[PDB]
RNA sequence: AUAAACCGACGGUAUUGUUCAGAUCCUGGCUUGCCAACAGGAGUUCCCCGCGAGCGGGG
């Protein structure tokens, strides 16, 4: 990478830019091994999307109905439907699992990560 | 000056040792190469000399 890769993409980041970075570093990379854990599909998990013409006809076609999306995680007793950062990882070793529930799962990103100040007016790396 | 540019897939290695291809076997029997023949035939032979139809001496 170092050899054969442009430089400077790292620079600077945005709002839009940065947030993609952060959930597609959580679902669809493996980053960044060492004590660090990717989930919760795994690593490299593939996605499936239904295509439309359009992005906003895309974006709703893979939405899920509210009966279809009771049918998966309808347990709910045992929710949590809260995000990671609205309610944390219940620290070590848990265990609970199979618990996790229709938003705190999707939304879940385990990189434990503060993202650094923000800066400047000028273009995204 | 192009997902380009700058850019080794690199180094080390016996395929080795033992081994008759052997023993037996007629290619045998029958045929013609015969008939005719003066080695005939024809003096051009190109140049110099000497003595006269020709004769010598020279290349």
């Amino acid at each position: 990478c170092a050899f054969v890769n442009q430089p400077g993409q790292g620079e600077a980041l945005c709002g839009g830019c940065t947030a993609i970075a952060l959930f597609n570093q959580a679902n669809q990379a493996p980053g960044f091994g060492g004590g660090f854990k990717s989930g919760l599909r795994g690593g490299t998990p593939v996605t499936t999307f239904v295509r439309g013409i359009d992005l906003r006809s895309t974006v709703l076609l893979n939405v899920l109905t509210l009966p279809r999306l009771q049918k998966q995680f309808p347990n709910e007793s045992h929710t949590e439907n809260q995000p990671t950062w609205i309610k944390p990882i219940k620290s070590n070793e848990s265990i609970p699992a199979s618990s996790i529930g229709f938003v705190r799962g999707l939304f879940w990103q385990p990189a434990h990560i503060e993202l650094c100040d923000p800066i400047g007016i000028g273009k995204c790396s």
